[PDB]
């Protein structure tokens, strides 16, 4: 027993560690929080702090109840997570009413969980409400190039959209729903995480201007594949941009027509273009 | 006897989609590879195949690939997971004997399937062997970023394409003389697309999908990456050099002819015209 | 004893160096760093020591360093082998009772010395000592590639670069509130460098060298590499969105400050005006 | 005696060429490098060579190579390949005594041959014997993705493209103060490239072959390929750079000629006139 | 990557954890090694030492060639692996001629492998050409009461395998081939290795009396539960033993009877008493 | 929907064969564990089911259980790694509509099957479901280390074997009234000692088979886990007991008798006559 | 800097403790703990250290361990919950410059203090630090349950048990080869037994306190356990072949002797001969 090698941990691990080689996420730049089940963390009852520290949530989050999640820590660099995850990771339980949680393991030398934990959970609760208990995986990461883009293109949910499910014929079927994108807004504050969780009820991926991406999905896989294929995307509309713009592109008319082959039901606004 | 999962195919498979996923050319479950083998290669594994084999119906018959063993990635499976859990992302799947459809001898575990681009890819194997009187064996598959980002800014004609990629650096011509050919964007993962691509491939080897991705095909799995790897470099070269504003000098019409002979190859016509 | 190139600093010198060479900020022998440590720290590894510890006395003196042990990369030393071998790429020095010089205690075998810049490294200590109340002990510099790009594109001042730097990723005004430092380009290697490096320390963490590369202090290996990697990063950022014909909207001088008053932390004053 | 896979130069071969291969600089079969040996490294492994050498004419003789022993990467083969199996991708060749041909003492098994480029190599290392008094021992030709680029866009003349490169990195200069040759584009394998190459050897240790790649000689691996390196790191900021809109500042003619006092190294004139 | 999760050296780490928990490995008691393929090693070969320490094979073993193995280290804990894999396992390479091997990986600390690496490397050659390559772990530990019965017990094969599998219904089926017993022999010299390599010919289950057990199977898992199972009738027995003898106890017809019912073919020697 | 693995019964099932294996019962692939459910707790989880659900022809018709559900432990699986893989070592299956065989609805993966000691457990089901009408639901087959002991030198007989055991530990008598039925050596996975043991449990709860473990049956896992566990630690002292040269006291008949009119239980009488 | 309850240290104590617990040799309060630092190793916590040390006067002086710290288990502390609260049963003490006495630095929080045998520990430290020139830093006890069986069994001779104990396991003549030595029994606490333990370790590694415990003494925390554990482990072997009548055969005394030399150790010679 060694709670080190159990699959969420790994799996922390390797999502943290390819986000780093992707070049998404320098110095304590990203975050990521996964849900998981008492079942996941039963094995391990004896892994866990004896004297489990306990820290108020921001605000009351009772869906999130008697809760245990594995989280990167404040200030912790994605780089360092698989060299030391009792020291960058930490799996929290929230308290049977939703107030607050206690530090069940990791998050050694008085660390903490991420500034963006507000932000986190309510964009779980929103993304339970709308998957219906599917998606348990939240990560922020600085996607270069998707943020670059966000200094030329218009920041609209739709016109975004749009450019992005033209920058990768997979696109349109792994994120239908299109992306959702905020004003600049000063982060790791409440007053930001409502804003996002706003907006999980309606995409599964999310920019923020100037700072970088939040994704959802049923898995660490699932939802890093989310974040890399919108970012593949961006990184080759960013060449050919610098190239001089589109000569041509996916139609909207082909659009609907791949909607339609996958049996998927793109964003409306974005096919209005 | 030694696992099928140390057989150098296995191994093979693992190699050109690990590769690929860091050349950052497989995001999510985007590319898929086929390699086609001979019945002595998974011979000496029948130990190791399932016991059940799965069979599903082909898309259309293929008899010219009728009782042919291929190991291929599977759908909806990540490149960068290959080398973790092989018989997870990839399965060995044979064709009975008149091309109907195929058993899932070994791998793609957990009720996995093979690729979505699997019509696409049988049938431009079909092309490429009665085009190479067998020699060529591999299809891939990727999303080649710059091969990708300049479909957005060339005309996406054969010839125009092929001539900028063959300038775009030297040895391209003499890797790929035959050119590549380019198909309008379509709906992909259909037969349409698997048909289009099929016709393509008779006259090259190189085929790119607008907005998508590039195919490939060759003899081993090695030449057949390498082949896109060129094109992609030539792409790459292509995508910096447009960003400076284009360019100044280049590889002259005379000097691709030139090039062409001195390697005992034959450019595509159309391309050197221009 | 654990051997010595098992401790936290020999394995934070080996990861700082190669993470800087996988970025691409260290070809040839470009880019050093240096740590300094206290004796609790190579205290016990004194088993590891040389028996016959090699003496070099400091051009200058350097008494306010006296006695103070530091891991440093070695002259003409590439990034890329301190893996290799650590020991022949690294060295503890330790300097004398009245900072007249150091002996190399382990480590920069076969006749190897500290980078030919322990010189302007131990000036920029002293100055981070005093400015961080000896908190600071990192020196770093290195060729990012990105932050070189732009000192041929943006205004060399202090001010404007540390600006666009700020719009070019929300953390950057709170990981670097004072801005950064610019030098007009300088030969480098020399005297006039380490002074002009040095003055910019007093105020600012991290210094920018035009067509050079970057310089920056921070108190632990991880922090001041973060340090830099934030900075490059926003120039990454800056690169293409300048490529792409420049910004559409960005972070409002007005954000910036409410951004600099969310983390309680204090922006440099005229990087907030123009 | 230890297996000559991990001597010294077998593992300084596959680090250059595997690093080479992480560089994006050397796809498919393209590049080739070859190190001049002393008897005296190849010695303690006498027991490691084939029984029966397979011996091959040289296209033309060179007794100033005569009995110089070289390890060089094999024909057709995959830079990315030098990691897994070095024996088939590499070889230790042996000059007679009369420099009429070699011997291929060691690796490139599977009847393989040395790269198809050896003459030019061979060649190349003549002048440098003669232009450095024996020092430098190694040729290097790779596909730097940015150099390539920058033969598109800028004059393909010695003096303005060494200039340009300059500019780039502050240490440019410092490190090929003879600047780097240009050469017209031409038919790779020829002798007339191999000739033309060698010529511009005796004057620079750093010549480029438009719309293809460059050529780098150096008294060791790594320094050949820091050499590399260093030019192409510039040519990767300069790509940035003119994609930007060019440049705003840069270095100044006189900045470098007082760079070049500094270092004690004579900047090649042409460059700095223009 | 990160070479400490690959399966192997997670295997590694669970079987040497198990058997500290069984209560099989005091201080350094105990080793294991297990052969590897090319295949498994080759994702890491940047996760390796770019020094390899080698070390002189204390004799000729050309057809381990080019072979490398994940072995324990000598004077290593079982109970510490888990803690600090690369410090007390080690990825070892031998030779192109049988005549050393290589460290490419672990053993940190100038260590080195086990002592009972010649015993080891003997008997894993013997069970490769027994078991046509099958077989690939090498097990040695100091089953309690395997120890303990070596003291009571004849120490000869037949009735020592004939006590073990009346001790539990389930031993004839897990070792027909029986277990082999050597004379005590002082442990560590070439002496021992080959005597137990003779052995494993013949049996994939050695005991040495007053020391332990040395087990040979296809996989960590099997191996592990091939002795656990031998040293589980050993702790039927002893308890037996301690309360008078068998009063009563699986017959000789039933044995074959059992042997017949799972298709394998009984040590012959031993089914005579 | 909630993953399957988070329903009570598979975690109760690893659990259990978890708690076993640490009690020291199943070394190996020793024990096996079958617990019937009812169509509402697997009505949720449909979709985890496998696609193609396997059938497995049943030893006998066993119509009693006909469209009955139940979760197992697989064939040559350790109970040691149940809670690292579920899905792997345990089975969730379904008797057809005539009790003729079964489909492994979900899990036991990778070809697994259920355990071989299936017919002995199906048919000790039957029977506790007829004895307690329907109230009994799990079948719990393991090596208890001490009872196994205890059947080489007691006289292997129910009377006898069952009052030891009472007398090993006061509650014995109240958790097992029904005494503890023993039946003679026979070759296990059979149908032989399946009938066998059936026969049994029409009379008890629990049973032993000599040389090699217990039966328990009860209405939950921690009932039928606390059922064996008693017996088991009744054995544990008793074995220590013996060991201490046997009984010098103990309960007394009357005591017993006492014991079982207290808690309104009737003891097997032919184990109080002694 | 990182908490001190993460040092090499403190986690030591915790595994040793928490190690001996699950074993069985410590119930209620029963064993203690002692390890020698240096300063070098507390050295870097200073900032965990209490603002004011309590300081406690040893009854006698204890000079040689003038300045010393140690890391100690508390007096009345339960091993099984060092892990629970580290700073609540565990102290570090540092002798003062003329072993006066020592201040409590870290833990031992409420008003906790070491062990009442802190003067046994420190008597016995001395002695071993003269007996090994500094090597030996650990002092272990605990109530080994075999080792305290056998001495009501064995002959409290130091020869005969020390001959028993090398029987009962291969390995444990070399891992203690000068034997153990046996005290009679001696009412615990007093500084009569606190000097015969002394006297003894002068001699042997390892002592046993009849119908009590064991005492042990090594280098390293792992070392100190080991060796306590291969005896106990012998111990725990021979109890069970006691128990089953007596060995019928064992490790020869001549063969004992070919251990000694196989291992270049020297045996004590009166459990050789007897
Ligand atoms: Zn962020
Ligand atoms: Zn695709
Ligand atoms: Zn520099
Ligand atoms: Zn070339
Ligand atoms: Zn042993
Ligand atoms: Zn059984
Ligand atoms: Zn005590």
């Amino acid at each position: 027993q060694n709670i080190t090698y159990s699959w969420f941990v790994q799996g922390m691990i390797k999502a943290t560690t390819d986000a780093w080689l992707k070049g998404w996420d320098e110095r304590n730049g990203g975050n990521l929080t996964l849900r998981l089940d008492d079942a996941d963390i039963a094995p391990y009852h004896d892994n866990f702090h004896q004297q489990p520290r306990y820290i108020p949530l921001s605000q009351p989050m009772p869906l999130l109840a008697n809760t245990p999640f594995i989280v990167t820590g404040s200030g912790k660099f994605f780089r360092n997570v698989q060299w030391d995850p009792a020291a960058n990771l930490g799996i929290v339980k929230v308290d049977s009413d939703g107030a607050g949680y206690h530090i069940l393991w990791g998050l050694t030398n008085e660390a903490v969980p991420t500034s963006e934990l507000p932000a986190h959970f309510l964009s779980h609760c929103e993304r339970i409400k709308a998957t219906n208990g599917k998606d348990r995986v939240i990560m922020h990461c600085h996607a270069t190039n998707l943020i670059a883009l966000t200094y030329v293109l218009e920041n609209d949910t739709a016109v975004f959209t749009r450019q992005l499910w033209e920058g990768s014929t997979e696109c349109l079927v792994v994120f239908p729903d299109g992306v959702g994108i905020l004003p600049w807004m000063v982060p790791g504050t409440d007053a930001i995480g409502q804003a996002t969780a706003q907006e999980m009820q309606k995409h599964s991926l999310v920019l923020w201007p100037f700072h970088g991406v939040f994704g959802s999905g049923p898995t660490l896989d699932e939802t890093f594949g989310l974040i890399d294929t919108a970012e593949k995307s961006a990184q080759v509309l960013v060449k050919v941009y610098s190239m001089g713009g589109m000569k041509q592109t996916i139609s909207r008319e082909e659009l609907i027509a791949l909607g339609k082959r996958f049996g998927v039901t793109p964003l409306a606004s974005a096919l209005a273009l």
